[PDB]
């Protein structure tokens, strides 16, 4: 299937090439698979999600997203025109207020719920986290991130936006998830996007146009947005039965576009999520 005059995001991660403009992608499109959001929430009525998001937990005194931030990372996993994995069932669990903010033991509980409310769902595809939300060093975050792995869910974690090494930061810090840097339409690192031996790969994250709150669409920047290509990714590859959600990050790092990132420091993966979609 093609898209034509996708996002450029869409169009870099079905693509051995920047500077192309249309998303090539199997017509299965992630469906039978799910996606868990967990962020400020979704505005699941925005036309962009046709009925395949819904919210499924919220910490505060509403579901809905007042923010904008987990709209627009659902929108990059699922949405019909900005989404990775157009036919994926979209979770969202509110763990981050209205502020975009959230205290990391209301964030764990949010992974453990996901571990457990997965048994509630129907993903016989698989099941995918995606974590756009991280704060400094915290064992017990990576352990919470670390058990929703175990329990069988491809989990992709934002790396940071601090310039600096992701060592620092959870559960960007945790080895057995995936955790996700940003790179921009020019196949550079974006400029602040963290770095380390900790990332696993890179996806675009600089001027990714996405669904906004209100019904509407913008283009913000953050190593949240690369992390939904990834774990939209994800998504799509076990529909396609190429991996699972134990072995979808290595599969994906396996399978990247290799060496093309400019300003990847000595030690850190030069790798680009790529689909190797070939029609
Ligand atoms: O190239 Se794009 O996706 O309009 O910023
Ligand atoms: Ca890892």
């Amino acid at each position: 299937a093609a898209q034509t005059n996708a996002p450029w995001g869409l169009a870099r991660i079905s693509s051995t090439s920047p500077g192309t403009s249309t998303y090539y992608y199997d017509e299965s499109a992630g469906q039978g698979s799910c996606v868990y959001v967990i962020d400020t929430g979704i505005e699941a009525s925005h036309p962009e999600f046709e009925g395949r998001a819904q919210m499924v937990k919220t910490y505060y005194y509403s579901s809905r997203d007042g923010n904008g931030h987990g709209t627009h990372c659902a929108g990059t996993v699922g949405s019909r025109t900005y989404g990775v994995a157009k036919k994926t069932q979209l979770f969202g669990v509110k763990v981050l207020d209205d502020n975009g903010s959230g205290q990391y033991s209301t964030i764990i509980a949010g992974m453990d719920f996901v571990a457990s409310d997965k048994n509630n769902r129907n993903c016989p595809k698989g099941v995918v986290a995606s974590l756009s939300l991280g704060g400094g060093y915290s064992s017990s975050v990576n352990s919470a991130a670390a058990r929703l792995q175990s329990s069988g869910v491809m989990v992709a974690v934002a790396a940071g936006n601090n310039n600096a090494d992701a060592r620092n930061y959870s559960p960007a810090s945790e080895p057995s998830v995936c955790t996700v840097g940003a790179s921009d339409r020019y196949d550079r690192r974006s400029s602040f996007s963290n770095y380390g031996s900790v990332l696993d790969i890179f996806g675009p994250g600089t001027d990714i146009l996405s669904t906004w709150i209100g019904g509407s669409t913008r283009s913000i920047s953050g190593t949240s947005m690369a992390t939904p290509h990834v774990a939209g990714l994800a998504a799509y590859l076990m529909t396609l039965g190429k991996t699972t959600a134990a072995s979808a990050c290595r599969y994906i790092a396996d399978t990247a576009n290799k060496g093309d990132l400019s300003n990847i420091p000595f030690g850190t993966v030069n790798l680009l999520a790529y689909n190797n979609y070939q029609a």
